[PDB]
């Protein structure tokens, strides 16, 4: 996996989180989806750190890895192509095979929302 190939698709970081893709028609499986961070920097996030986003109104129409092992989806308004219809941080459990988006975390971010200063 090269970092050229990787798309960021949150450019403002909610709870130190982002969503990262890859431009190409395939996917990250677990371990690239890992190495896909890594190369950027960041861990691959847990589901409990992708619930704090949503706490803080992190959404997404992806499943991605997370580092528990299973891929996530962070859900504020229900859609039914979106986590079918759910709301909260929903889990699929996929072969580690299997190709998706990962959430990245970045420990750094000190604020809600890095686009946004906070005291
Ligand atoms: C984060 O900040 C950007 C920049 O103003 C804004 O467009 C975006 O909606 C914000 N996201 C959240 C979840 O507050
Ligand atoms: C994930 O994809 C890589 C190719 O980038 C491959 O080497 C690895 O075996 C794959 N992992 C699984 C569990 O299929
Ligand atoms: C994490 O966010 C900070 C800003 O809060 C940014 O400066 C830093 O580059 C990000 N992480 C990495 C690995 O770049």
């Amino acid at each position: 996996l090269r970092a050229e190939e990787l798309s960021i698709q949150v450019s403002c970081r909610i709870m130190g989180i982002t969503l990262v893709s890859k431009k190409a028609n395939q996917q990250l499986n677990f371990t690239e989806a890992k190495e896909a961070c890594r190369l950027l920097g960041l861990s691959l996030a847990g589901k409990d750190q992708v619930e704090t986003a949503l706490k803080a109104s992190f959404e997404t129409c992806s499943y991605g890895w997370v580092g528990d092992g299973f891929v996530v989806i962070s859900r504020i308004s229900p859609n039914p192509k979106c986590g079918k219809n759910g709301v909260g941080v929903l889990i699929w459990k996929v072969p580690v095979s299997r190709q998706f988006a990962a959430y990245c975390y970045n420990s750094s971010d000190t604020w809600t929302n890095s686009c946004i200063p906070e005291i």
